[PDB]
């Protein structure tokens, strides 16, 4: 028998201190890593289950395995409240990651060396959108499959153009999904013959992917055994549990709200940095270009990450430095908006975060800089806690 | 702010339904199945705890994304444990699942079109080593996939001889290795993979392994991020982290040979009552000569609270991983499978069906109340 009382604390402490330290870093550095969120105790609740003990190949109803009745049921609610937060006929709530989530997609609908529109394979790529551009790659070159993902797109055009050419219509619904769902964005299930999306991200649920499909039976059967045998063997059972709590915290009036917070900071601090000088292109993530400041994004992210603010580097369009360096920063308010913090407040960060880029290239008003930004993150991070009671 | 006190059964109170009935399926049914397990209250512990909040795309210490710094102390320790519970030089701990593991083997080692000789133009081969060499050496193989006991060293001379990678998949064996009960595939091949979940006995995910060779090193990191994953899970790399401590425990290899013994018991006691046996953990019940569906055998069994999987050999699919883990003993083990005898016996007959059934069921029951898997 397993004592339920056996922990990783008194058996494997530093284990325990790295997971300890983890959690207290949660709470002292503010996150604005636009991939980030933080999920509710139910999700990890689901997580830390007994869930994980159950081999449950196949689907509910449709097992490779005996014993999975009480799964079935875990299963089946996660796929109905997908399917109801989505308003599509089918979901599919196995994928791991969104990695495997796409990689199903791919093999339910292409044959290696077919042809890909999009943002093994013959790729051509599309760059406001130009939907008469896009049409015209359509035509010319009869791609088996059309790929789009995320200002507003218009999903009834790309819907035009693939059945213009007899083309299946994928879209990646990463950094809209939430907005999806709290209905303040188009919903791209009518339009798509098939839509994914992580369920970590802007839904704020457990790292897993998601597959979403409007009615049609033929691609349903294709995305079942793409997903399975296809790219994956037995699920994530506890994952997928806590995939269903998660979906119904989602279709709470509440998620809508918090969606349009995640909206207002970004607004906030968009208006923040460019009065004060810095260049933005831009939604609920943005990045702030520093070209015109000679920073590089490994430079800000190293300043603002002694100042407990973690940001990650990324390429501006045609950067002119390598991918390792880079000229920008994106940011993304997800985490932010979660924790509780304001609109305000958020503005007031992103001037605290212009101080550090400002002083930057000064190495002694850097250390001062960053020594007062600190003390107003810790004061940020104490009063919007993530967790407590 | 979430109140740490949010939970599920107040809030969903049909899925905590679901919840709690599997807990007590897990406990009041006997399992054999022969991959699953029963996993340690510290790596669920782990499972349910905040790293699922981090992204941590890339290795440690070589992140693409900021604020990894105590994550990566829970990967390298699973990294260094993994490496050191099977002597390898590599350990990469990050895929999802043993699916991933295998996937991203096959993008680091293979090209599209090369030729594959296993048990993509694919070449399918006691052993026959000689074929093996015969069919290599005929068809030049790019890689050599392999998984009583296996000849490891034939392999590497094999895939030396022809100048092809040699790639083992460890999953059917990986507790025994550990516990240093078979073979050690690592310092022969140049990759080996395996879930961690089956005999291994800890979280579910997948794991990949190597002997010291640095260009194979740094194309298994690239094919498994970003070729076949993005960010890992990083809550399930801290359980693997500790169910591989718990894995070097003496009590693991102790653990490991109670599941032989029982599969051992049980197949005595299903051949003295005239039940065909095909055959370490697994074996096959071939109900063939009493005119026994997998079907009809798996429900009756099903009903006496027994868990089985159907099977080619037309039968049950046993496995005793679970049934050891939980305590259950070999003479306990040789019980339970002459129990399992008299409601196929029943079946067959078509005589006292329902009742042997009952019969069964409450056996099974003072089995499962005497071996829980879980308690206080
Ligand atoms: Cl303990
Ligand atoms: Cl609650
Ligand atoms: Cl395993």
């Amino acid at each position: 028998m397993f004592n339920r009382d056996m922990n990783i604390a008194d058996y494997d402490p530093e284990l325990w201190q790295s997971i300890t330290d983890e959690v207290q870093r949660q709470e002292d550095h503010i996150e604005l890593i636009a991939s980030e969120n933080y999920t509710s105790p139910r999700v990890m609740e689901a997580q830390g289950s007994q869930l994980t003990n159950k081999y449950a190949e196949g689907y509910p109803g449709k097992r490779y395995y005996g014993g999975c009745e009480y799964v079935d049921v875990a299963e089946s609610l996660a796929i109905e409240r997908a399917k109801s937060l989505f308003g599509a006929d089918y979901a599919n709530v196995q994928p791991h990651s969104g990695s495997q989530a796409n990689a199903a997609v791919y093999q339910a609908l292409c044959a290696p060396g077919d042809t890909i529109l999009g943002m093994m394979y013959n790729a051509v790529q599309y760059g406001i959108l130009d939907y008469a551009e896009i049409e015209r790659l359509a035509v010319e070159h009869k791609p088996t499959m059309i790929i789009a993902g995320f200002g507003i797109v218009d999903w009834a055009k790309f819907r035009e153009i693939a059945d213009k050419v007899g083309a299946y219509l994928f879209v990646d619904m990463a950094h809209v999904a939430g907005l999806v769902a709290a209905g303040l964005y188009p919903n791209p299930v009518p339009f798509a013959d098939v839509v994914t999306t992580t369920t970590h991200k802007t839904l704020g649920g457990p790292r897993g992917g998601l597959i979403l499909a409007k009615a049609n039976e033929a691609i349903e059967k294709k995305l079942n055994s793409a997903v399975f045998p296809g790219q994956q063997g037995g699920p994530l059972m506890h994952v997928i549990a806590a995939k269903a709590v998660a979906f119904k915290e989602c279709a709470e009036p509440e998620f809508a709200v918090y969606q349009q917070q995640v909206l207002d900071n970004a607004k906030a601090m968009v208006k923040s940095f460019l009065a004060r000088g810095y260049k933005i292109v831009s939604n609920h993530l943005f990045l702030v270009d520093l070209i015109a400041q000679d920073i590089t994004g490994k430079e800000a992210d190293a300043a603002l990450g002694n100042a407990h603010i973690t940001v990650n580097k990324n390429s501006v369009p045609n950067d002119p430095r390598s991918p390792f360096v880079t000229s920008g920063l994106r940011i993304g308010t997800p985490a932010l908006a979660r924790r509780g913090v304001n609109a305000q407040q958020s503005a007031e960060l992103a001037l605290w975060m212009c101080d550090v880029l400002d002083a930057i290239k000064d190495e002694a008003k850097l250390a001062t800089t960053i020594t007062a930004v600190k003390v107003k993150v810790a004061a940020l991070c104490k009063a919007c806690p993530v967790y407590g009671l």
